[PDB]
């Protein structure tokens, strides 16, 4: 679980969004696996607007943090879960790390701010979607 609290928005992984996210939809993407949902109270997370590979990402399985280098944003396979059919997720970056399914929402960072939030994993992989290019979240 976890969510990017920025302005009036809350970014959420979209199988994970509650009856009230939908409620208060603001945009959504299958593909990405992302859901923002507007907010009453002001957020103050910072979004990078950068092209890092490096950062540091929170991991709730091991209630750690954890240095990574990541690929570029990009239309990676992912395998069918209970969530959704086999297909390619976009915007999806990939790194060597450790991740189980309940560690989605824990946010990846680099010096600018938040780059985004786990999405998907591997045996000893871990998935970030990014929301770098989602300009309109400071706006
Ligand atoms: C044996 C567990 S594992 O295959 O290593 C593993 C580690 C970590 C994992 O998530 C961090 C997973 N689960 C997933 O990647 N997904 C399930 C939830 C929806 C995700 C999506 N964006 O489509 C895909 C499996
Ligand atoms: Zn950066």
């Amino acid at each position: 679980s976890g969510a990017i609290y920025v302005g009036n928005y809350r970014v959420v992984n979209r199988h994970l969004a509650t009856h009230n996210d939908w409620a208060n939809l603001v945009w959504e993407d299958s593909s990405r696996d992302l859901l923002v949902s507007s907010t009453t109270a002001q957020g103050c997370d910072t979004i990078a607007r950068c092209d890092c590979q490096t950062g540091v990402y929170y991991c709730s399985s091991r209630r750690k943090h954890y240095p990574v280098s990541f690929s570029k944003p990009s239309l990676i396979f992912v395998e069918a879960s209970e969530y959704y059919p086999a297909r390619y997720q976009s915007h999806l970056m990939l790194a060597v790390g450790h991740s189980e399914p309940g560690d989605c929402g824990g946010i990846l960072r680099c010096q600018h701010g938040v780059v985004g939030i786990v999405s998907t994993g591997g045996n000893g992989l871990v998935g970030f979607a990014d929301v770098r290019d989602l300009l309109w979240l400071d706006e």
